[PDB]
């Protein structure tokens, strides 16, 4: 199958701009009838409440990052027939197909995914769709709690047992630092760990669901034979629900709520669970307004018109919100641009200005800048700038970047100033 | 301090134009009275056949890359080092009226520590007509070199004027060796340490060379003495032979054409002459094919132009021989040889095209190529063939050319 762990699910992608909701299923086996067997892509226009087919799975033509769906409905201009093009963009989490826009002829969309990267190293065992669009056309993304490593310790409060979990998807046991989680089963969500015994008590099967068009759910299963003798026939079962605090807050651990017969329900409240609107930005400010919370890093561009962190091979130049880049990456555009230390030739872009984010959730703001230059893996470079409050920093308040680390092509900077001061 | 492993021992260069011979120490310690205590480079005339300091240990400057040294003389000396992947010998380049000139690419001058040898001794030697015979070519990083015997119980492992790196071994056995040997014997799966390297090679005849290694032995110390020499005649390469091997104490000759003088194997053009190493050959006519040559490779393509040839298109911001180009990332480019470093060589039955001064690797190392050229009359485009990349190793990029312009 072209991207196999995309067809397992129908996903959900608008155009609130216009009151359109699609559904999309690479494999054309959506089954909403009112859409035709094969659709693909199905638009589902809200005001006429009608149900439109611009792409059909066995008129697909594909490439290496792109597919495209053409039908047999012509549009009002002759010669022409209605179309819809996905493009693919190698991702760390399965993502979400992004509108991009349409017109009276053809439909557009981006999707950052696993699915689509060179180098298959970024694919999970198993993940589901990890969002949902809310009776507003408003989207609840939950994608930036994925872990591609590691997992979360849950609150129980209980001394004999531990359980770990992943968001959306198994935990990555094989490669990860933390010996407590190398011994749990490969494919688990849910690990518990009771007196050294290690057992899988859940594995995503089904996507993120909205609930009470507010709260997000999230069900684990592990039905079948093999049922520890502590669940007394009974199928583990883990059921997160997340909920997004009517206040902004520091960030939480989740909470288990229940644990009898094996049927664990934990409750997480992260602001991850509000519609993306209300966390995220695409400029260097945010507002009370929509993010309830006031940000202008504008003033970080006001001694060079650039920011230099020193790294052990590499020299990273950060031009932020704007702000001019260094001479010696004044030939291509970029917000994060690298240079090879034993190499003055070698630069990279590990993000873009017009690519950019600024977020706040559970007490971090991020700065994050993207679309950089393509890995071997496909991955394009992308920077994430985790701003600190410290009101007494160098420069006037101001600050400067530490490069704190690269992971796969993402790389890590600390920024303490007092313009991050909430 | 700078360069260490290249003070224990005087080398020597030469400016065979003006029948000068240099001295060199990078430690001031020669022992030339004429000379001085403190010098650190000196060169003999031998036309009035005087000895004359041209750099003084004391008046010493020193980076990375480059070694001055001055005189009190109303002049100096300048090295440049360039990182190189076996000890080499320091050429000499010119000499003005007050400087004297010279290039060193040698492993002590790589920013990192993987490509210094464990132990290596200068492998060459100057006779009496000023002409080099240079064994560098013959040195292995990574393995070792079979020797020929009856023994099927042993198996006698050397390398050339450094130890056997078993680490990374190309072969099984050598891995056994103990590591810091340069002459490994292994029988019934143990191996020996039987030699390992402390003088430089030494010229005893003209036609021959020798490079000695001290250490069922019964108390006598296991030693290898291996005598290389130059034959009559050209002919097909031929494994070193085991002469002697008598209570660990083995003596090995190896018949190749390196242990004759360099310019005989060698020319910094695309031919090769009958009067000079007695190989007619000339590559020019492949320099006409676009004009370059690519070869496909799993990540990258290399385009090829060689000898005076035009290169391709995603290459003229530079000046490369041969270029490298990511398939993921059409703008990543990397030079990987040059056409003014040019070195046609043709040794043991082998015709070499190398290409160098190349952009430098984190290593320190000059990217580099190395064509080894086939013999076969039949080959594509009548007889033109075409380059083939074969593998890297460390920034050196390997291509087979089967050519009949390359049958001798
Ligand atoms: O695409 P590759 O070959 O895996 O290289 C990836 C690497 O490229 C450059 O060296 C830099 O951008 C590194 O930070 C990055 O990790
Ligand atoms: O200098 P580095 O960082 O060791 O990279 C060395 C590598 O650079 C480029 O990717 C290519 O030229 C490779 O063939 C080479 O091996
Ligand atoms: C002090 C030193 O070691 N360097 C000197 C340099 O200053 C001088 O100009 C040169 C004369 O050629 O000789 C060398
Ligand atoms: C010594 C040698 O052969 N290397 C040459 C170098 O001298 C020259 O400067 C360069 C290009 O100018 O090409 C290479
Ligand atoms: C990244 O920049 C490009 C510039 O062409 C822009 O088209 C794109 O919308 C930006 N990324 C997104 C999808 O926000």
């Amino acid at each position: 199958a072209e991207f196999p762990e995309l067809c397992s699910y129908t996903w959900e992608a608008v155009d609130t701009k216009n009151n359109m909701l699609y559904k999309i299923n690479i494999c054309g086996n959506m089954g909403v009838a009112q859409c035709g067997p094969s659709s693909a892509v199905c638009m589902h226009d809200l005001k006429t409440d009608s149900f439109h087919s611009v792409g059909d799975s066995l008129l697909k033509t594909a490439s290496r990052s792109l597919l495209e769906f053409n039908t047999t409905v012509n549009c009002k201009q002759q010669n022409h027939k209605i179309q819809s093009s996905i493009t693919f963009l190698c991702g760390k989490t399965l993502g979400t197909p992004e509108f991009v826009t349409a017109t009276d002829c053809v439909h557009y969309f981006e999707w950052r995914t696993t699915a689509a990267c060179k180098k298959n190293i970024f694919k999970a065992n198993k993940e589901v769709p990890c969002y949902a669009f809310d009776r507003e056309l408003k989207k609840h993304d939950l994608n930036p709690l994925i872990k591609t490593s590691g997992a979360y310790l849950v609150d129980d409060s209980d001394p004999d047992t531990s359980l770990f979990i992943n968001v959306c998807r198994d935990i990555e046991v094989l490669r990860a630092s933390s010996p407590q989680v190398r011994v749990c089963p490969t494919g688990a969500a849910a690990c518990l760990v009771r007196g050294d015994r290690a057992f899988d008590v859940g594995r995503p099967q089904e996507g993120l669901k909205l609930v009470s068009n507010d709260r997000l759910v999230l069900s684990y299963v592990k039905e079948g034979a093999g049922q520890p003798d502590f669940c007394d026939g009974h199928s583990p079962a883990v059921t997160i629900t997340f909920v997004c605090p009517s206040e902004r807050r520091e960030g939480t651990i989740p909470k288990l709520t229940a644990k009898s017969n094996c049927r664990f329900e934990i409750e997480w409240v992260t602001e991850y669970a509000c519609h993306r609107d209300y966390l995220e930005s695409r400029s260097c400010s945010l507002s009370s307004a929509q993010h309830d919370v006031a940000v202008d890093l504008q003033p970080l561009s006001r001694d060079s018109l650039f920011y230099t962190s020193e790294a052990d091979e590499y020299t990273y130049y950060l031009s932020i919100c704007g702000g001019s880049q260094a001479p010696i990456c004044n030939k291509k555009d970029a917000a994060v641009c690298q240079v090879k230390k034993a190499d003055s030739t070698q630069v990279k872009v590990a993000g873009r200005p017009q690519n950019l984010t600024l977020r706040y959730s559970d007490g971090d703001l991020t700065l994050i800048y993207f679309g950089g230059e393509e890995c071997s893996s496909g991955f394009q470079r992308m920077s994430v700038i985790n701003f600190e409050c410290n009101q007494t920093a160098g420069n006037n308040g101001r600050g400067a970047p530490v490069f704190t680390g690269e992971v796969d092509c993402t790389y890590f900077f600390t920024w303490d100033t007092k313009y991050a001061c909430v």
